[PDB]
């Protein structure tokens, strides 16, 4: 099986599907992200830099926001970001 | 789009992508259900009865368990879930 979901196409974080490790490659959206942390299955990665306070895009809706610069492939969770809705 | 969305064949919940009035009747992947609350967008309802114990089913994976039983179409949430991931 796939080990992301993407939702929504202006989505900018996935969803991991299985337990993945720190430095795994994956394909989305004909690009490359690397991990730059674990990201257990079911939590979220930045497919994109989201900035200080810019918003947390999932199944195309705006659902929060991030505490800090969140780079393309870290973890997004209770850490670094939070949820509105 | 839709104004809701069944991320994965195997869940249990659907995902509200605007706010949806109690009453509304929602038609995903073949199935049909009745909302029983007022289910605030980026919000989850359930699909199907989900009952005491049981795994909330989201992108394919066991996320949670159901604190009460819960009903088709009831508003699924900190309230009645607690989420395991």
């Amino acid at each position: 099986g796939m080990q992301y979901i993407k939702i929504h196409a202006l989505d900018n974080v996935a969803v991991a599907l299985a337990d993945l490790a720190e430095g795994t490659e994956v394909s989305v959206d004909n690009q490359t992200v690397t991990l730059r942390q674990d990201v257990a299955r079911g939590h979220k990665f930045a497919l994109t830099d989201i900035a200080k306070g810019a918003n947390v895009i999932k199944y195309g809706l705006p659902i929060g926001y991030a505490l800090a610069d969140i780079a393309a492939g870290e973890h997004v969770h209770a850490h670094n970001t939070r949820t509105n809705l």
